[PDB]
């Protein structure tokens, strides 16, 4: 039993609500939140914005330090760094970017980070403003994810959407 309401259930371990991730994860405190990063974990805006302004920005500062040291990440990778006030952790993984014409492909790889981890407050990967389908990004999701994923999904429009066409 977990502190996750409200979801409506689309497998043994996905799970599918239409919430903002950032008052989700003030509200739920979960273990892991995931953040829709980029390679450099320059978190502009969509959910990466949104998540580091709830921060106060302490996000980025992390970040930024990560990559000082480690340089950028990998598409399909992911690291795992404070959650500050949201979660835990944060997971951070790169989806692809289709605005930036990278294999979608490799949206398998970057759910397959999931896996390490039992239970995941997550947004749909390469959704929003990386340009992939969420339908498909739902797809992979249900196909990859073993562990436990509870997935917020902002557009109340889309979410219907997503549970209508769910196979
Ligand atoms: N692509 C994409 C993408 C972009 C943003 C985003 N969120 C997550 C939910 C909260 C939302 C927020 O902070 N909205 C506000 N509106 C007025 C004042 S604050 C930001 N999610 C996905």
């Amino acid at each position: 039993v977990n502190s996750f309401s409200g979801y409506l259930k689309l497998t043994d371990n996905v799970y599918i609500k239409n919430a903002d991730i950032v008052e989700e994860a003030k509200k739920v405190k979960p273990t892991v939140v995931v953040n829709a990063a980029n390679v450099y974990l320059k978190h502009g805006g969509g959910v990466a914005g949104a998540l580091n302004k709830a921060t106060n920005n302490a996000m980025q500062v992390e970040s930024d330090d990560y990559i000082a040291t480690n340089g950028p990440l990998k598409v399909g990778g992911s690291c795992v760094l404070s959650g500050h006030n949201l979660a835990k952790h944060c997971l951070h993984v790169v989806g692809p970017n289709v605005n930036k014409g990278e294999d979608i492909q490799l949206l398998k790889s970057a759910y397959e980070n999931f896996n390490q981890h039992e239970v995941l407050l997550a947004p749909l990967l390469s959704a929003g403003i990386f340009g992939a389908d969420p339908i498909h990004s739902l797809r992979v999701c249900v196909d990859t994810v073993r562990t436990n994923v509870y997935l917020a999904v902002f557009d109340k429009n889309l979410y219907d959407k997503l549970v209508s066409s769910f196979l």
